[PDB]
């Protein structure tokens, strides 16, 4: 359960446990950092149980990568698959909402019934961010204290797959990984994040999901089955 005490054969699946055997010891030091938060006082999200849960679907199995800055700052919202929400909440965030809304646009599906995403993640879309753990109230209080080298180890290691990968990049932070996805095998979409504070800057109308599709199909891959319920 806890990224200090248990390695990661026990935390994640087990292609991510090998993928990420670079940066073991990163790991167990965010989990003594998250102690050492706690003991000083400052809480984070997501749930310690959660914060690597983006690693227990298969990394074998990634097709695309969709990657923000942060867990949402709300207690209750963030569930350690970026973007994503119980499927009791209600209302939704609003970069969620604005995720949504560009996904019917693009798609021409239907408003989705809820905020849950592990379709996605149960269909080969990774829902990573660029830091992993956020205290309440505070957007981007943990940048630089360590997660970014294990999510760097984490793109790192999809892009070394004998196989092809979709990269969605949402906001500055996420587009950090661009450089890593060099080889022919990767292929990266870039835009503004969804967030109201820039997604008119180009979140709205880039039409991801599509794209991707285009991409993976274009590689050879199967497309990503985007309708959510
Ligand atoms: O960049 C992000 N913003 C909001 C989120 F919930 C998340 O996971 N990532
Ligand atoms: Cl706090």
């Amino acid at each position: 359960a806890s990224m200090t005490a248990r390695p990661l054969s026990e935390l994640v699946e087990r292609g991510w446990a090998a993928a990420l055997e670079p940066v073991a010891d990163q790991v167990a030091h965010m989990g003594q950092f998250l102690r050492a938060e706690i003991a000083a006082g400052r809480r984070y999200l997501p749930a310690g149980s959660n914060v690597l849960r983006a690693f227990t679907f298969p990394f074998d199995n990634v097709r695309v990568l969709i990657v923000g800055q942060d867990p949402y700052p709300t207690p209750g919202h963030a569930v350690g698959l970026s973007f994503s929400v119980a499927p009791d909440v209600r209302p939704w965030p609003r970069s969620l909402a604005n995720i949504f809304d560009e996904y019917t646009a693009d798609l021409g599906y239907p408003l989705p019934s809820n905020g849950d995403l592990t379709p996605w993640a149960q269909r080969g879309v990774l829902l990573l961010n660029r830091v992993l753990t956020v205290r309440p109230s505070n957007p981007a209080s943990h940048r630089g204290k360590g997660w970014e080298a294990v999510t760097e180890c984490a793109i790192r290691a999809l892009a070394a797959r004998a196989a092809p990968l979709v990269a969605i990049l949402w906001g500055r932070d996420a587009s950090t990984l661009k450089p890593m996805l060099a080889a022919g095998n990767c292929v990266a979409i870039e835009s503004p994040h969804p967030s109201p504070l820039s997604a008119s800057r180009g979140f709205f109308g880039s039409r991801p999901f599509s794209r991707a599709n285009e991409l993976l199909v274009g590689m050879g891959a199967e497309p990503i089955d985007w309708r959510l319920p």
